[PDB]
Order: structure tokens, then sequence, then C-alpha cells
């Protein structure tokens, strides 16, 4: 159903299932359609809902009729203030496309960082704390369902510049990780790719996401990627140039069925001397606890939220630089705290 | 067959079909096996052939029994001094892997450029001429067969630093283009991706490779990528920021069935002000003739070989900076010249 309204604007009307809530298809109309993204899957559009005037992002992906879509399945489960909301899904055009209608968010962490980096400046630490904290919250939430994003990178961190609200997006790499069931090794954007994946692990856990979050924190502190690999395995060289050569124990912790990379012995660089001189030590300390070789040695998302780097966010007096209140930071559900309930005492300040 | 030699070394023995020459499988033994690369396809190994002591790269790709492998088919046709030679292929271990045994080449153009850029210098122009000339030769060769590489980027330009010999590698994206038969639009590493592909063209030609080669030339002159997109469509913004907004004629030349990107009108940037002040004009001029929006307006690889930027390579007196002779540059076959035979009078100096 494509029509023209009062003036002469192109209105598209589709039958779409609500993203969350009852499985009751309804007519949804939108206009002002334009391409804002693309990839192996297909295209991302900006559009405006006719009823409410609200901007949405529509991800359009080729669908194997017989094959069930993993991304749709995951997006239908999720309901969290730091994950972009699936509003609706619908099918369109001898092949069929799934269309995911999402809340539109006008910026990304990547673009905000590039603005600073292109001017050889760094993001003020308060922005770093707000973004990194909300990402760790989204990760606690999805990891509590056994769901691993597997593509944490600055481009998939949407933000409202005015409220400083962050939304995790692009669940196209996401998977429910099940003990015993192998996972693909070539996964995640290279710079953010956990060392176990480079060692070809198929038995990895949700902790590959914490490594990625570590790479994002480090990038925001440095003003450039901490591990800029030219390839999958040169990525490992770059990591070793900072963390040093991993021990046989660490390598076994990463992939117990690995083959020979036979790279030379390099000593670790001191963490503090990786970052610029005035970098806050609590920031550097959090980085060291995220970017551990041994996956089980990495802080959990909930633990990362409790780190002293975020202490400033739990100040009753804290405000955004633009003067407005901080967004919702402390309204933790049961599900969010499920990994370690007692952490609440730290994660929820007195008043 | 995995065995131990005179000393106690791990020798692997496989039955492999010669890359070129008769379909006659023979025993091939190799040792000193190590991972040098990986990707969606699988893993790349270094190994040493036991008989000859020669270093090879072994690309190992998962093989669908029912599907015939496009990459193998193409590699078996190719025999050129600037394309990495398929020596052998063999199958290994309930799933089956194709192993492509290739000549080992110890550097890439990308790594050589990074060495200079990381020191805030540029590659001397003579290296730029040598690399770009050999790339255009490999492209003239494969394009003469209707074969398009579709992943031209500095990482896929292997070189022997001593002889300055360049070998095109990674034919994992390569395809014989047939008029009428659609090709995938999401293809090529983003920075090198021709504008028609971003407009979602499925009837592009081998000229997408010349656009990529232009992006490589520009990067070698600049010390960084000329079009650093954060995404598929932001790639187009970055291009427009230099070339300006394309005309409706150029857009139609790129994809006659395209959709709304609805981007702002931006005026072209002067070519000479993109590059550093002492950039040779013949280099900038060649770049302008490669990075044309209208695909048919792009120089052919053979035409690009005949450009005045390469005049220095046809000097009887020219030598490598290390003092050694220039490699074979002028031993063009008939097949190579097939796109425009008369260009020989320029391409093959009397000496
Ligand atoms: C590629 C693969 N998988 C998902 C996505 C995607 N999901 C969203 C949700 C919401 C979005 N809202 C806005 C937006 N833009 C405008 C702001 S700058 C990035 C593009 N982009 C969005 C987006 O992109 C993209
Ligand atoms: C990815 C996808 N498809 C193919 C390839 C590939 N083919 C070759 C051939 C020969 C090679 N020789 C050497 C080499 N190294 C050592 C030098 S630095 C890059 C890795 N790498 C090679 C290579 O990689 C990689």
């Amino acid at each position: 159903k494509v029509s023209r309204d009062k003036d002469g604007s192109k209105v598209t009307t589709v039958v779409a299932t609500p993203g969350q809530g009852p499985d009751r298809p309804q007519e949804v109309s939108y206009t002002d359609t334009k391409v804002i993204g693309n990839g192996s899957f297909g295209v991302v559009y900006q559009a405006k809902l006719c009823d409410s005037g609200e901007l949405v992002a529509i991800k359009k992906v080729l669908q194997d009729k017989r094959f069930k879509n993993r991304e749709l399945q995951i997006m239908r489960k999720l309901d969290h203030c730091n994950i972009v909301r699936l509003r609706y899904f619908f099918y369109s055009s001898d092949e069929v496309y799934l269309n995911l209608v999402l809340d539109y968010v006008p910026e990304t962490v990547y673009r905000v960082a590039r603005h600073y980096s292109r001017a050889k400046q760094t993001l003020p630490v308060i922005y770093v704390k707000l973004y990194m904290y909300q990402l760790f919250r989204s990760l606690a939430y999805i990891h509590s369902f056994g769901i691993c994003h597997r593509d944490i990178k600055p481009q998939n961190l949407l933000l409202d510049p005015d409220t400083a609200v962050l939304k995790l997006c692009d669940f196209g790499s996401a998977k429910q990780l099940v003990r015993g069931e192998p996972n693909v090794s070539y996964i995640c954007s290279r710079y953010y790719r956990a060392p176990e994946l480079i060692f070809g692990a198929t038995d990895y856990t949700s902790s590959i996401d914490v490594w990625s979050a570590g790479c994002v924190l480090a990038e925001l502190l440095l003003g450039q990627p901490i591990f800029p690999g030219d390839s999958g395995v040169d990525q490992l060289v770059e990591i070793i140039k900072v963390l040093g050569t991993p021990t046989r124990e660490q390598i076994r912790e990463m992939n117990p069925n690995y083959t020979e990379f036979k790279f030379p012995q390099i000593k670790a660089h001191p963490w503090t001397k990786v970052f610029r001189p005035r970098t806050p030590p609590e920031a550097i300390a959090l980085c060291s606890r995220l970017l551990e070789y041994t996956p089980t040695a990495r802080l959990t998302p909930l633990e990362a939220c409790a780190h002293s780097f975020f202490d400033e966010l739990r100040d009753p007096n804290v405000k955004l630089p633009n003067g407005r209140d901080t967004p919702a930071l402390f309204n933790f559900t049961t599900q969010e705290l499920s990994s370690n309930p007692p952490l609440a005492t730290i994660l929820i300040p007195p008043h």
C-alpha cells in the first residue's frame, strides 16, 4: 500500500507485528524514506511514522522462507533502556525480506569520538563514564539471557547527544551461547575481536563482549583504536605489543584445541604508559581488568558497572555537562542483578 | 600422512594436484607449519616444502561437496608474473577443506606504507610507481579473461622487498563477469569500494577494480586512505567530500535502478589540495583519471600502465633504490595487450 497524502508526500503502509507485546499484526504507515546504512544483510532506512511523527530505523534483511531469523528471535526477547527497541517487524519484496522497525537515535559513540580525534583531542572522561557504564548495563542484561552480541564496537553504540542515553544496536552477529554447541571463530569487527576468536576458539563465552568493551574504553581514552590490526592474525600481534606474549596456560584458557602461530616472545608494556599522562588511573585500572587474555579473568558487565571509574556517576550531585539530569542509571531490575544480586549495595547509591 | 624425519621434525605428506600442468595428483611433503592469516573462509598457513626447501602459503577453505569452488577454477587459469602462483591444491579434514598451495611472498604494500605513515613520512614515489604499475599489469591480465578481483586493497598486494616484485593475492571475491547475470553489490573492502556498488549496482564491470587501484594510489601518496567511511553509505559521503556530489548523468551511469540516499549538495574539492604540496602532478593526474564516478570514464589497466606517471620506469637507466635491476615490466604477452594492442609502442621501450 503506497499512496500520496494532502501535499504530495509518498506514504508507505505495511502490516507489521508489534515488536514486544501481543502477536497482533496492525497497519503501520511511514514516509520520508532514505538509506542510512547497508551490509551483507541488506539496507537500513530512516523513515517517519505518520501517526506519531517519530523517526524509526528500518533494517531490511533477505529472509530464507524455511530458515528462522536468529536476530528477530533475540530482538523480540529484549526490553531495556540501553538497547534500541524493536517497535515492529514486517515482510516485503521472488525472495522475501524481514524488516525490523527500530527507534531512531541520531548519533553513535564512533562519530562523537571521531569529531574529537579528527581535532587531536579526547572526549572528556564524564562522557566516557556515561557511555561505558550504559554499555556494561546492556551487556549484563543480554548476558543474563545467555545472549552474546559478538560485535561490540563504537558504531553499534547509538546515543542521544542531549540526554547522553546510549542504545546498543545491530544484533545481526548476536547468538544465545549454549554449553557444548560450537560457535564460529571469525566474528566481531577485527579491532574489538577477543584473542580467543583469533586463536580459532569455537567454545568461547559472553566474555568476548567484555574484551570488546575494553577495546572501546581504551579507544575513547586514547582517541584511536588500541589494537589496529591490518588482518585477523596481525590483530594478535597488535594485542601482544601491549599485553605481551600470552603464557601456554593463557593460550589453553583461550582455545584448548589451537594450532601453531609461533610468534616471537615480547614483554608486556606497563598499562599506565599506554595512555596519555593525565588519563585517570581508575580508567587505566578498569582497562587492565577488561583486557585480560584468560577470558574468565575479565570482569563481568555487572562487576564493570561497580568499578571505581564509575564512582562519579553515583555522586548525588552529578549532572550532564549541558546542565540536564543524568539519564536512568540505577533503576536495575531483578534480571539485571541476577549474575550477582549483592552488587546492588554498590550499584544503587543511598538516595 | 603425518611422520617424523631424520632429526625428529613434523612432516605432513598430502596428495595434491599441480596448480598448472596436467591433472596428475602427486605426493607433496611440507613442515614448519604456522598460521599467518584467517577470515570467514578459514585459515592461511606458512609451510616449507621438504624436497625444495621453498616457502608456501596454504589457504584452507571449507568446501561444500555439492558446490564447485569459484576461487580454485579462477586460480587454475592464471599464469602471470604479478599474480601469486597456485602451485598445488589438495583436500583435508565430517567436513572437507580445499587447500590452495601458493608461492610465499614475505611483505605486503600495506605493511610497507604503514612503516612510512607510522613515522609520518611518505613512501618515495619510485616505490609507488613500481607497485601501481605491476598492479595495473595483473589487472590488465585478469580483465582480459573477463575476471574481476573485486577486493583490490593494499593488503592483497604481496611484494618481495628485495626485487620489488608485486603479486596480487586473495581471489576469494574474484568472479568472471557475464553481461546480464547479476553480481552482489556488497563486495570489496569498504575504503576501496566503487561508488556504483554503494548505489547497490548488480550489473557493474571490471572497472570497479580500477576505482580500487585509484584508492590504493591515493593512499600511497597521502599516507592514509583517501575515503575512510565508518560504514557502507558513509563511504559515499567521504567520496563526495572530495569528488563533490555526482551529476544525475553520473548516478545513472553507476546504477540506472537506484533508490533515495537524499544527501546534501557538496561542491568538488580541488584535486591538488587533497595531496601534500610536493605530490608529483602526473601522480595526481593519474588519480583523477582512475577515481571517476562514471565507470566507463575510468582508464583501463593497460591505459593506466601507459600513463606518464610510469614514464620513469621505461627509462633505460632506471634501477631499484637498493641498486639491483628493475624486475620484468615490459615482457607483455598478446593476451595482456588484447584490450588495446597499439599501446605496445609506449608500453615496450626499444631497450
Ligand atoms: C547495520 C546493521 N545492523 C543494524 C543497524 C542499525 N540498527 C539501528 C537502529 C537505530 C538506528 N538509528 C539511527 C541510525 N543511524 C543514524 C545515526 S548515525 C548511524 C545511522 N542507525 C540505526 C541503526 O542501524 C545497522
Ligand atoms: C587471505 C585470503 N585469501 C588469500 C590470502 C593469501 N594468499 C597468500 C599468498 C601468499 C602469501 N604470502 C605471504 C603472506 N603473508 C606473509 C607476508 S605479510 C602477509 C601474510 N600471505 C600470503 C597470502 O595470503 C589471504
